[PDB]
């Protein structure tokens, strides 16, 4: 049962006023503070010192120009060639633009011995800037591995010996070991690292300010979709409808708002939550529930897609084909009215894909067949979500999505195959040690030696992700960030348990982070 009860269902939006004028003000303020940044190279370390500190405090959706703008000023000045403070932010902002700058810079980091300079120990800072920029390593980086060796150990020791010294400072040095910045989601990030920001001395109270009131009035914002959503879902009344699946409007949502958190993207996280909940009460379907039988008959009425094919179906199943057919219809309609059917007949098949591979998940479960990891590895896609979630984004992207994303998405790219990969592994070491006694079988190791083994290939996973997605040009950026938010999702949903089917605790302390409490003043 949902542990969240009706909290969000009516939405107590209460607002101060005149806020939209101090927020105005604080704006002109920040963007100031770019442009003075921006305009004399000197400064330009402090550009990209401010770039962080805007995207880290949660707020990068306010100067979206003025910041892509900046990174990309700074890549046409020194390309490859960056030689100033702050090497290691430079390299991680680069990648995190896209633009998939070399190790190079990191050669001057070692002594004529070969090895890390001795005075990279003694700058908390610029040890804390080295460990994020290891997490953007694609594989095969040498000097990174060996980087994030270095930064750990000495960033663990550091931790330790400042507890007594600076505790703020040992908490955020242990919050980056626990979880690097670039697998953190972008809104989590914000939640931890602005009361952080907020206790340094140095702090920029303008950003700071802004950063407070703009997290309490886009949480607004987020309580008001769940509310929609909630009132949607409950309309739906799964009790009795559909008394055999999960009640998660709340994690359904949780999950859209990861993909973007950002306001200019909130139709289409409502659009994206509900798809969540729609795969959720299906794969509740063909797992637990129906019978083989029953599964073949939905599985055609999906491909029929109409609602006029309602009288072919199980008894059982027909208020879902009707939720089903209801939702993706409001969608047809809207980008019918757009002139973007071409758009929604795409998202439509790969839709009929997803219902398709849990009909041969469940012929296999049926014939008794064990698929091989080369067979699921073909399958990985569309079984995981991967291409569903991500086409959904597309739909609910409409504006910019091209005829080359579609084309990407259908040619089975690397980066959605791995993202299928990594979430069957996570969820096969979190409980679909299920999968790791299984696999201590095959190569006959102990379970230590195995979890082992199975970590690295995880890992060597985020690694060929990031590959991927620096050299991913063909489908608009906005939407290749919310695939990559998609992927770091991932390792928050598959934590400590399935948090989706079950609820970990970490999990739940998030969502009340996001959700129910706002930054104080």
């Amino acid at each position: 049962p949902s542990i969240w009860g009706d909290q969000f269902l009516i939405v107590d939006n209460q607002v101060e006023q005149g806020v939209e004028q101090i927020v105005k003000d604080l704006k002109k303020e920040v963007r100031q503070l770019l442009k003075e940044a921006l305009d004399i190279p000197m400064k330009h370390a402090n550009l990209l010192k401010l770039v962080d500190e805007i995207q880290r405090l949660g707020i990068s959706y306010l100067f979206e120009q003025e910041i892509d703008h900046a990174l990309q000023h700074i890549y046409e000045t020194y390309g490859d060639n960056w030689s100033g403070d702050r090497s290691s932010l430079w390299f991680r902002l680069m990648r995190k633009q896209g633009y998939f700058v070399t190790c190079d810079v990191f050669n001057n980091h070692k002594d004529e011995s070969g090895v890390f300079k001795q005075s990279l120990k003694n700058h908390v800072e610029g040890l804390l800037e080295l460990y994020e920029a290891t997490s953007m390593r694609v594989p095969g980086e040498i000097i990174l591995e060996d980087a994030l060796v270095f930064t750990q150990s000495h960033l663990s020791i550091i931790a330790k010996d400042t507890l007594s010294i600076n505790p703020a400072l040992s908490t955020e040095i242990q919050r980056a070991l626990k979880k690097p910045l670039w697998k953190r989601l972008p809104r989590i990030e914000a939640v931890q690292y602005i009361p952080f920001y907020e206790q340094q001395d140095s702090h920029n109270k303008t950003l700071i300010k802004l950063a407070k009131l703009e997290f309490n009035l886009l949480q607004s914002l987020h309580r008001e979709e769940l509310s929609q959503l909630s009132k949607w879902w409950k309309a739906f009344d799964v009790k009795n409808n559909a008394p055999y699946s999960r009640d998660r409007i709340v994690e359904c949502y949780f999950w859209a708002l990861a993909s973007r958190f950002e306001p200019q993207y909130s139709r289409a996280r409502i659009f994206l939550a509900k798809v969540i909940a729609l795969v959720t009460l299906i794969d509740d379907i063909y797992d637990a529930y129906g019978t083989y039988e029953e599964l073949k008959i939905f599985t055609e009425a999906i491909e029929r897609w109409s609602i006029t094919c309602l009288d072919m179906i199980p008894e059982y199943m027909k208020p879902i084909y009707k939720l089903f057919m209801d939702t993706y219809t409001e969608m047809e309609e809207i980008l019918a009215k757009e002139g973007k059917t071409n758009i929604f007949n795409c998202g439509k098949e790969f839709v009929k894909d997803f219902v398709r591979v849990l009909m041969v998940e469940a012929q296999w479960l049926n014939e008794g067949h064990i698929p091989t990891t080369e067979e699921l590895d073909s399958i990985a896609v569309n079984l995981g979500g991967a291409n569903l979630l991500t086409t959904t984004c597309y739909l609910g992207m409409s504006d910019i999505v091209t005829k080359e994303a579609f084309e990407w998405a259908v040619s089975e790219p690397p980066l959605l195959r791995y993202k299928g990969i990594l979430g069957r592994r996570l969820n096969d070491l979190a409980g679909h040690s299920s999968s790791v006694e299984s696999y201590m079988k095959e190569y006959n190791v102990s379970e230590e030696y195995a979890k082992n083994l199975l970590y690295k290939q995880v890992e060597d996973l985020w690694k060929d992700i990031n590959r991927e997605y620096l050299i991913t040009k063909t489908i608009p950026r906005p939407l290749l960030v919310a695939v990559i938010n998609l992927v770091h999702f991932l390792d928050v949903l598959y934590a400590e348990k399935d948090n989706f089917t079950r609820m970990g605790e970490e999990y739940k302390n998030l969502v009340k982070s996001l959700l129910v409490y706002p930054m104080s003043i």
